[PDB]
């Protein structure tokens, strides 16, 4: 279409010690990036059902739209972003980052 | 719309002797199971461009949309599915699969 989009698709597991409470506060706070932000487009969020990779542990995919790469490393380096992490890094056991265009 | 449909995401590194070409068919061949299984409705996918996840460097992106989990493993077991997986499993040095219902 006329749109050109890439996706930032991320991964995560949180340590086993963290409370939902804890996570529900987490995930609102890195939705609401969106108000803070511009770069970030869309962003939507799910948290795994099927467990096939148990072992390896990740829990929740988030996928953000953005318009281009270059605006993608515009919200890396967003002080918002490097203040996020400043304090929820404490949160995250681990994490997988993706950036591409989706295509059929 | 009101739906609350289910994606399968899957996240895959291939062996490193498998070449650019070989891929491609890969994804081809893959992408064609659409025409096959009933509950695979839509493919899209692509290829990481950022490559940050070092010792875990996942490269390629698949997400595919089904009705449930119900049918997602309907798609599982498919003989079409397992012939696939049967044959290219040789291929790939590290997968992911997780399946969730996005949200805001
Ligand atoms: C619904 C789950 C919300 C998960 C939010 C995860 C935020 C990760 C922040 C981050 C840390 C990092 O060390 C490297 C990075 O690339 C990034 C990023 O892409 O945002
Ligand atoms: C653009 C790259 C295309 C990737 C195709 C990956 C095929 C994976 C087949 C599989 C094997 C397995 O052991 C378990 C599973 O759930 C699955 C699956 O979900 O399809």
């Amino acid at each position: 279409g006329p749109g050109m989009a890439v996706k930032h698709l991320i991964v995560l597991k949180f340590k086993d010690e963290i409370t939902e409470a804890q996570k529900e506060e987490f995930i609102k706070t890195y939705v609401n990036l969106v108000n803070i932000i511009p770069a970030m487009k869309d962003v939507y969020w799910g948290k795994d059902v099927t467990q096939k990779n148990k072992e390896e542990g990740y829990t929740h995919i988030v996928e953000v739209t953005f318009e281009s790469v270059e605006t993608i490393q515009d919200y890396i380096i967003h002080p918002a972003h490097v203040g996020f992490g400043d304090v929820y890094r404490s949160f995250w056991e681990k994490l997988l980052i993706f950036d591409y265009t989706p295509r059929k």
